[PDB]
């Protein structure tokens, strides 16, 4: 079986609306969302349809691009640190759990590279 996916909307979450969230809604999710490696991030890791058994008993605290959307759209971050946050643990999950040079690693590092460069562009905090 799979776990849940992790909480994308929360009524009583602290809430605001910024600059920079819109930014990385617009900017880097989507940015990274066309991207041609984008596919195996796009939603939460089923290891049922993978056969990954072991999976979520090395990944405990998984994150996936869908969840990270959607709690851009939900308005679920306070700041962009707690966005940038997620995007980490998705990268850093995906090598735990592969090897270096393996394809999912290589199309994470691609998507790392886009995503570090647009977090250098963050905007001016208004
Ligand atoms: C380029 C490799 C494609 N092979 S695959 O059988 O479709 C496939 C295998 C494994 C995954 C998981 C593993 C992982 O760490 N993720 C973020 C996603 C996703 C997809």
């Amino acid at each position: 079986s799979n776990p849940p996916p992790p909480e994308t909307s929360n009524p009583n979450k602290p809430k605001r609306q910024t600059n920079q969230l819109q930014y990385l809604l617009r900017v880097v999710l989507k940015t990274l969302w066309k991207h041609q490696f984008a596919w195996p991030f796009q939603q939460p890791v089923d290891a049922v349809k993978l056969n990954l058994p072991d999976y979520y008993k090395i990944i405990k605290t998984p994150m996936d691009m869908g969840t990270i959307k959607k709690r851009l759209e939900n308005n679920y971050y306070w700041n962009a640190q707690e966005c940038i946050q997620d995007f980490n643990t998705m990268f850093t999950n995906c090598y735990i759990y592969n090897k270096p040079g393996d394809d999912i690693v290589l199309m994470a590092e691609a998507l790392e590279k886009l995503f570090l460069q647009k977090i250098n562009e963050l905007p001016t905090e208004e």
